[PDB]
Order: structure tokens, then C-alpha cells, then sequence
């Protein structure tokens, strides 16, 4: 499609390696651009994370008004949320907020501790039927972003269907889809990424993530005024472990996208 060619010349353009995945729900068509290809998932896991407590949560009805002590100890190197409430605590709804809106890496790893390590996160993903999303390393060592490493990695498809499954579908209940979907609303980072490249008038809610290797990503929910919502998963890796991050990138995918619905 032209969807393809303008997603191509945008990859070749940026120096780095780009992969697209959108779902319209309208329809259930997809549009891919190296929808197989794998790529790391950054601070994108931490949806997955988050959800995972919110399945717990399915049958411990008050999961999510547990306080968990937020120690010193537990910080590591990004924490605009949790580094308020060192020696207190946070419930896990607070954790999650702010894993997701703020992308607080030492609230993403109070959740992985929640659900027993990262293969307790990976189980979640299995279990709702995502065998390709693996996650690995905490907080924040799954940002290495290393060539090749499959560590910490997904494909565009498998996060779109997941992405949709846990926020337009029913993989959770009712509450705690609508929870994940107020939290993905109220993101504070993603401005510059996907939001950018669509009109102001539509409603997104989106998870940000960005590592080495100047990793950008972007995973959104898209509710067009009038119109059927869709997926858009955006992922982003540059060859140079120092890299910056190309934000821009996202905006021009996602604008690219948008020209054809």
C-alpha cells in the first residue's frame, strides 16, 4: 500500500529500524510494517505489568489498596512518583498509576515483585494468549536495548493484540479494564510520540517507552471522535547504543497512518 511505502521511506529517512502495527477495529484490518520483527519493549512492559495486578485484582477484590513500603533501597534511576513517598508507602493502584503515566521505574518493579518476578509478568501474557511478549530483566536493565537480544523484546502484532485484548477487549473485567484505560488516558509522556502525529481532536491513550540504543516506543489506544477505535503500536531502534531518542519518528508513523482512514 502507499501506507507501506510512505512507513518505508520514514525508516529510511531516520537511520533506524521501525516497526508499525495497527489494528482497526472497525474492521479488524492491520497495517504492518515489520509486524514480526522483534524489538525491545522498553518502558511499553509496564502496561503488561500493570495489567497483571489488575488480573490478581479480578479475585482480591482490595489488591489494589494494598500499601507496599517504597525504601530507599527500591530506588533505581527513574522515579518521579515514587522518590514522594520514600519511607512511606504507595498502594498498588498508586504503583500502577504511576508505572504507566509517569513511567516510574521503581513502580514498575513493585509490580514485578507483585506477581512473583518477571516470569510472572511473562505468565500473564501467556495466559490471555501472548506467546511472543517475554520480559526478563527488572527495572532498569530491560532498557539495554541490545541488538539481537531477545530478552525483553515483543513484535509489533503481538503487542497490538494484546493491547487491544486488555483494553477494548475482555482479557480483564469490567472495572479493571476501565481502570487501565483511565490510566493509559491520563499518560503525561507521550505528547511528542503518537499524539503528536494525529488530530488534536481525538482521544489516545498510550504507553511510552524509550531505552538504549536510542529506543523509541509508543503503544496507544486511539478513540477517533465518530469512528471505531483503533491499536497503534509504534516501535523504534537506532543502531548506535548511544542514540537519541527520535519522538518525531513515532508523530510521523502515526500521521502516516492517519492519512488513509
Amino acid at each position: 500500500s502507499a501506507v507501506q511505502q510512505k512507513l518505508a521511506a520514514l525508516e529510511k529517512s531516520s537511520g533506524g529500524r521501525l516497526g508499525v502495527a495497527l489494528i482497526d477495529t472497525a474492521d479488524n484490518t492491520q497495517v504492518l510494517y515489520r509486524g514480526d520483527e522483534r524489538f525491545p519493549m522498553c518502558s511499553t512492559s509496564k502496561v503488561m505489568a500493570a495489567a497483571a495486578v489488575l488480573k490478581q485484582s479480578e479475585t482480591q477484590k482490595q489488591l489494589l489498596n494494598q500499601p507496599v513500603e517504597i525504601k530507599p533501597a527500591d530506588l533505581v534511576n527513574y522515579n518521579p512518583i515514587a522518590e514522594k513517598h520514600v519511607n512511606g508507602t504507595m498502594t498498588l493502584a498508586e504503583l500502577s498509576a504511576a508505572a504507566l503515566q509517569y513511567s516510574d521505574n521503581t513502580a514498575m518493579n513493585k509490580l514485578i515483585a507483585q506477581l512473583g518476578g518477571p516470569g510472572g509478568v511473562t505468565a500473564f501474557a501467556r495466559a490471555i494468549g501472548d506467546e511472543t511478549f517475554r520480559l526478563d530483566r527488572t527495572e532498569p536493565t530491560l532498557n539495554t536495548a541490545i541488538p539481537g537480544d531477545p530478552r525483553d523484546t515483543t513484535t509489533p502484532r503481538a503487542m497490538a493484540q494484546t493491547l487491544r485484548q486488555l483494553t477494548l477487549g475482555h482479557a480483564l473485567g469490567e472495572t479493571q479494564r476501565a481502570q487501565l484505560v483511565t490510566w493509559l488516558k491520563g499518560n503525561t509522556t507521550g505528547a511528542a510520540s503518537i499524539r503528536a502525529g494525529l488530530p488534536t481532536s481525538w482521544t489516545v491513550g498510550d504507553k511510552t517507552g524509550s531505552g538504549d540504543y536510542g529506543t523509541t516506543n509508543d503503544i496507544a489506544v486511539i478513540w477517533p471522535q465518530g469512528r471505531a477505535p483503533l491499536v497503534l503500536v509504534t516501535y523504534f531502534t537506532q543502531p548506535q547504543q548511544n542514540a537519541e531518542s527520535r519522538r518525531d519518528v513515532l508523530a510521523s508513523a502515526a500521521r502516516i497512518i492517519a492519512e488513509g482512514l
